[PDB]
């Protein structure tokens, strides 16, 4: 018997919403610290087990005791609730900084040296040049070219939707250069500055990673692994995708780096160069090669993307020939890392509308929208309120879900305003914030139950007990991916195959690109 709720605590202008398992309605009370009742309501049935109390009437800030039957829990109602945690979700990446010296200042706790500093082979050759900067991609140490321009380019949406709720943020500013660039934009160049370097230079092609040969242990500080780093061969997907991220930055930070700017619209350039000279060809590792593939099938979403971002760059007319057909394709619309239409899709509705076919354009906005439909109906019929079905709950799926809020967020900047985006969002920050049947927080260091053991190699090789925070974890992995997941969350339903164990990689390791969805989705809801 629990009280299941947003840990971290609701807006004053928000909805405001817990649940019970319960069979039947039931009164609720929310109380001042001393004991004085201010708000009272009855439950209602969402199904079958849950039921759902709705406070948003309280619009005075403070901590409360929510009581119901005989349970308590603390509730926070404060005009700007979500700051903490957002702050928080944006320095992840700065404590994935690989190559730069954290300071104790900064990092308090999990602060430590210039990690990955030694020179890499080009896969089969003996040259060798630096990739220094960036961010470790996940729980390992790799620096994946892929992934890396879902997390970038979220950074930079995030930036350009809600800049006012950013600006109440504050990353590691001591480590980055000066002038200080806002928050999002701050965080994400270290990034594209790695990123440039992973270019081949006379060719345009991209590498499509650079990792040591195989993983250390789960014990190796960023600064004990000292095994030799290999840049895996380019790829089609990496030079796509890293196209689309630097004529993205290309647009960006115009108005604050015009030498960043008009060094990555020229990369992105000679990277389409190359995309039109090669073969859409996927991606394998390489023999002696062990890290993260980030392999992938199909690469015309990747094309599209990176067609898109460029005719966006270039308001050139020119460019909606390449890209129309594209968007004509049955591909999904998603948002990354591996089925990235959405952000070509994006890029393209934010494409003056002279410089494109209106009629493409109609047919476009009016996909988004039935599909909007379609996610607002599994949203309708869900006790949590999320976009989300059984079926949904894979590696990942609190990315799955925040993409999903990111999405009803994203169309509302280009014409398509469906009425659920906000309670989407509300409720998809409520989830991960433990509004779930796990009563779990999925975010390291936040909440009343945070997540205390994630897979990630400087969290579990510190002598410091708290994890990192910030962090959010890859959530309920229906399919039991790993062997912790396989001996302990057999036979479970899809939200409750989650594990808070340090082995449990497949429903409890951190991203790059699982903390940047989340970064957009908090920064909505702090933006009123
Ligand atoms: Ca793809
Ligand atoms: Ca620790
Ligand atoms: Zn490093």
């Amino acid at each position: 018997k629990s009280i299941f709720y947003n840990q971290v605590g609701y807006l004053i202008s928000g909805d405001k919403r817990f649940w019970i398992q319960a069979h039947e309605p039931q009164p609720f009370a929310l109380r001042t610290p001393e004991g004085q009742a201010v708000f009272a309501g009855m439950t209602k049935p969402v199904g079958g087990n849950w039921y759902v109390g709705d406070f948003t009437a309280l619009r005075v800030p403070g901590t409360y005791t929510l009581t119901v039957g005989t349970l308590e829990a603390r509730v926070v109602i404060h005009r700007r609730a979500y700051r903490d945690v957002l702050e928080a979700m944006l320095r992840f990446f700065d404590y994935q900084l690989c190559g730069v010296v954290l300071p104790e200042d900064e990092a308090g706790p999990w602060a430590h040296g210039a990690c990955h500093t030694s020179d890499a082979k080009v896969f089969g050759t003996e040259r060798a040049l630096a990739c220094p900067g960036g961010w470790h991609d996940a729980g390992d140490y790799g620096k994946y070219t892929v992934p890396a321009a879902k997390a970038v380019a979220d950074l930079l949406l995030a930036h350009e939707y809600f800049p006012a709720a950013l600006a109440h943020v504050r990353p590691m500013r001591s480590v980055h250069r000066a002038p200080h660039l806002p928050p999002a934009l701050e965080v994400a160049r270290e990034e594209i500055a790695w990123l440039l370097t992973m270019q081949d230079p006379a060719t345009g092609g991209v590498y499509h990673k650079v990792t040591t040969p195989s993983f250390p242990p789960l014990d190796t500080r960023p600064e004990d692994d000292d095994a030799p780093l290999v840049l895996s061969p380019i790829s089609y997907a990496a030079t796509a995708t890293f196209c689309a991220a630097m004529a993205h930055a290309a647009l960006v930070y115009r108005p604050f780096d015009p030498a960043l700017s008009s060094c990555c619209a020229d990369a992105a350039r000679r990277a389409y160069a190359w995309l039109g000279a090669h073969e859409m060809q996927p991606f394998h590792n390489p023999d002696g090669i062990l890290t993260g593939e980030y392999g992938d099938a199909e690469l015309r979403d990747e094309l599209l993307w990176a067609s898109c971002a460029l005719l966006r760059m270039t308001g050139d007319s020119a460019w909606a020939r390449v890209c129309e057909p594209l968007l004509d394709l049955d591909l999904p619309w998603e948002l990354g890392w591996a089925d990235v239409a959405l952000y070509g899709v994006m890029d393209y509705l934010r494409t003056p509308r002279a410089a494109v076919s209106d009629d493409v354009r109609n047919k476009v906005k009016s996909r988004l929208l039935r599909e909007l439909d379609a996610l607002a109906a599994m949203a309708e019929s869900h006790p949590f309120g999320i976009p989300m079905r059984d079926d949904d709950f894979i590696w990942g799926s609190n990315m799955v879900l925040l993409n999903r809020a990111m999405a009803f967020l994203l169309a509302e900047g280009v014409g398509v305003l469906h009425p659920a985006a906000h309670t989407v969002a509300q409720r998809a920050a409520d989830y991960l914030f433990g509004a779930n049947p796990l009563g779990q927080c999925y975010v390291t260091g936040f909440g009343q139950r945070p997540v205390r053991h994630p897979h990630h190699r400087p969290s579990v090789a510190d002598d410091v007990d708290h994890p990192v925070p910030g962090m959010v974890v890859g959530g309920p992995n229906r399919h039991l991916q790993d062997e912790i997941a396989r001996a302990q969350l057999a036979g479970r339903p899809a939200m409750e195959a989650y594990i808070d164990h340090q082995d449990s990689y497949s429903t409890n390791e951190v991203a790059v690109y699982w903390n940047s969805p989340a970064v957009f989705v908090i920064a909505a809801l702090l933006e009123a």
